[PDB]
């Protein structure tokens, strides 16, 4: 991946949310999101309400065999959760970020681009990683497939 062109700092605007926070092996995430994916929007259906946008998740140390993952929708406002599902915001702040098209077993590829632009630039990570689902990869070719990926700064 070169992030000569389409890499870039983006100040962060937090928004409501409907969240799971919870903590995941990659083994287990894809069975995970689907699961809890779909018991978001049916909590939203459940008030006569739709998300505001694509669906997200955010990581720290996803090196560990068990790593926290916390992962949701945008909502509007008025929106409220239940049982573990729980009203909460996007992400806050800058991030170094890049859109990445592809499979999600290659995004390392993105990552590893987004940390040596941080480097050549100076800018200091805090470990947390914020990826956003623009596309349902069920339904959608892997050469397709959009995901923005953030890296965000300390
Ligand atoms: C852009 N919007 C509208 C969407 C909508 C749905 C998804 C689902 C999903 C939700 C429920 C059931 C199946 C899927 C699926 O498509 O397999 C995603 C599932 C997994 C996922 N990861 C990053 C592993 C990412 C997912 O992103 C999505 C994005």
């Amino acid at each position: 991946f070169e992030c000569q062109f389409v890499c870039e700092l983006k100040e962060l605007a937090p928004v409501p949310a409907l969240l799971i926070r919870t903590q995941t092996t990659m083994s287990e995430l894809g069975s995970l999101f689907e699961a809890g994916y779909h018991d978001i929007l049916q909590l939203l259906a459940g008030q006569g309400k739709s998300p505001s946008g694509p669906p997200f998740a955010r990581y720290f140390g996803m090196s560990a065999g068990t790593f926290e993952v916390e992962f949701g929708f945008p909502v509007e406002g008025g929106v409220e959760g239940s049982g573990r599902v729980v009203t909460g915001l996007t992400p806050s702040g800058k991030a170094a970020s890049s859109l990445y098209i592809g499979p999600y077993g290659e995004i390392e590829a993105v990552y590893d681009a987004l940390m040596k632009w941080v480097d050549d630039n100076g800018f200091d990570l805090s470990g947390e990683a914020y990826e956003i689902y623009l596309d349902a990869p069920a339904e959608t070719a892997p050469d397709q497939l959009r995901t923005r990926v953030s890296l965000m700064l300390h």
